Parts: C-alpha cells; structure tokens; sequence
C-alpha cells in the first residue's frame, strides 16, 4: 500500500531515502511537490 | 530523542541518509541549514 | 549485472538509494540522465 | 578504515548514501570533489 509524507520534492530520486527510512518502502514518487511511498 | 549534526542541507529529503548512517534514526529534518535527526 | 531505471538523476550519488531500494544493489551510476544499477 | 570513491560531490550530505551502500560506512565527506568514506 502507499503512504504520504510531508517531505518536499521535485524529482522521484529524492523520495527513496525517506520512503526507506520511514516505512521500509522500496519505491518513491514526487506528487504535487511531496514524496509518496509505494 | 533528537540528535543534531554538523551536516549542511538545503532540503529535508537530504537528511535521511545522514540520520540513518550516523544514528540509526529513521527521521530527520533540515533545520535552518543543518540536519537534525529524530 | 546491470539493471537500468527510469529514475531521473544528474549525479551518481543520487542513485545509490534508488539502486539499493529497487534491486538490493550496492552500486550505481547516473548514465544519460537516468540511474543505472549494478 | 577509509574508502575512496569516484562519485562527485559538492557537499558531504551527498556522500552518506554511497558510503553506506558500497561499504556499510557510517560517515562520508566530500574531499577534492569526490566522496570519501569512513
């Protein structure tokens, strides 16, 4: 399942560390300026 | 609890690798230019 | 061996979280604007 | 011990993912334009 975050982004690569750290998730995408995790 | 670092940052997404490496912490923030780890 | 991604990058340091999360790979490189993992 | 990389950097936050991923190191520092790990 997916998760939102409060971490600002312009590109997907920036989302991989928060998504791993916070949720142990392996996939991240930048959506309307914030990281989501999948 | 929280731990500071000496590591300069322009955005919070940059602080997650720092915080995991340095402290095993899963959360962090770029706080007025330096990573804090929570 | 190599597993290319469609994750945008400008610098190889940006690719290591990508490559670790997506493939368990401990190396990579930004190659023509995209992360490549080995 | 220390490890060198051929990964370009302008700031030491950028070295933490490579140093963790390649070497399991907990510290990184940008030196003469390249990440070093310890």
């Amino acid at each position: 399942g997916s998760r939102p975050t409060d971490i600002k982004c312009s590109a997907s690569y920036q989302c991989f560390p928060v998504c791993k750290s916070r949720f142990g998730k392996t996939n991240g995408r930048c959506v309307n300026g914030l990281c989501d995790c999948f």
